[PDB]
């Protein structure tokens, strides 16, 4: 049984970067995302991220939750996730942590669209650190999580497929699961 | 493949009678909830619905949503669902409808306890019309719904275990799906 996403909904955000956009998730003042918002369609090949995160503005940054704009008044890159300090704080901020699950643990994850939360999946990691699901395509930035009491753990960001239609990602603290760059 | 539950979790209340507590639908000023609430342990083998609600006041029904207590100033029996009226509005009611649906169609089913959600799933009527399931005791007034871009449509509130172990429920208007009887006694 996957667990119920409704504390999980209310942070979900939209992060446009050019012609990049994919889901973020607004805690507190930040909103964490892939940092691969950053690249471009030529930008994927091999990217220099520290040279491109000093190249951006905070303005270069769109980030919508729902028809609410959000100013970016800030960025940095923590490993692999992308931290944007914005203006406000989340109303909505559940009491969370960040944890790292192993394979063969079960989380929840909230599938969403550009923002906009489509389903709810109970999965669980395969030894080799990938998920199989077509429920995570184009889905990047989409959270996996567990509720324990009151307490959402998220565990869990999709980044990518692989050509082998399997997916992977990152904790929150931008540590990849398994052997893969975002490259 | 179940569908986001937040607009459902934020119409979940816990509804008490006397020792027993099972959920409740909060919708604008109503709450929908298994009319076997107002039966102990005991009474549930062959119960007498309208004398045991006759019987109850107002004042008999503890109504929670979190830590707000409504406060029921009405209540009525359509077929197997309670509908206790209370004294505030849930200003998060979803737009909604009420709908009827036939065994293998799918719809999501949010799992509470005492009025709190635990877990979300996709299930299908069997054409026997139970549905096989996880609930545990007190899981009664769950419901299930599906989401049509932004309209919630319930179709199925949870009222028993029966002996095999699938699972009964009514519509919101508290019909039961197939011939079944929210009693132990002379059950189909």
């Amino acid at each position: 049984m996957a667990f119920p996403s409704g504390k999980v909904e209310g942070c979900m955000v939209q992060v446009t970067c050019g012609t990049t956009t994919l889901n973020g998730l607004w805690l507190d003042d930040v909103v964490y995302c892939p940092r691969h918002v950053i690249c471009t369609s030529e930008d994927m090949l091999n990217p220099n991220y520290e040279d491109l995160l000093i190249r951006k503005s905070n303005h270069n940054f769109l980030v919508q939750a729902g028809n609410v704009q959000l100013r970016v008044i800030g960025h940095s890159m923590q490993n692999c996730v992308l931290k944007l300090k914005v203006d406000t704080a989340n109303p909505k901020t559940p009491k969370y942590k960040f944890v790292r699950i192993q394979p063969g643990q079960t989380f929840s994850v909230l599938a969403c669209y550009n923002g906009s939360p489509s389903g709810v999946y109970q999965c669980a990691m395969r030894p080799n650190f990938t998920i199989k699901g077509s429920f995570l395509n184009g889905s990047a930035g989409s959270v996996g999580f567990n509720i324990d009491y009151d307490c959402v753990s998220f565990c869990y960001m999709h980044h990518m497929e692989l050509p082998t239609g399997v997916h992977a990602g990152t904790d929150l603290e931008g540590n990849f699961y398994g052997p893969f760059v975002d490259r």
